[PDB]
């Protein structure tokens, strides 16, 4: 089970980086890894995908360049990368 409320808790530490770039805070990487750790079924991953896209669309300040580079900023074994071009219906 994942709810958008879970997604918001995890990504909270990342929001200012997602708008302005710069140094990714350690707490942001903790949320990215924690969200991945908790998204273990196809439905839960698609739910998280949809929550994240809703958030990205909610403020014009969010940058595609920064959402895209975030998983590789934080680790080498993060399997998912969600941006505005992601079709959440296709996410496995």
């Amino acid at each position: 089970m994942i709810k958008c409320s879970d997604v918001s808790n995890k990504i909270s530490a990342c929001l200012s980086y997602l708008k302005q770039g710069g140094e990714v805070p350690a707490d942001c990487c903790t949320g990215v890894k924690g969200l991945n750790d908790a998204a273990k079924t196809t439905p839960d991953r698609q739910t998280a995908c949809n929550c994240l896209k809703t958030t990205f669309k909610s403020n014009k300040d969010f940058k595609s360049d920064f959402a895209a580079s975030l998983p590789s900023k934080c680790g080498v074994n993060i399997p998912y990368k969600i941006s505005l071009e992601t079709d959440c219906n296709k996410v496995k």
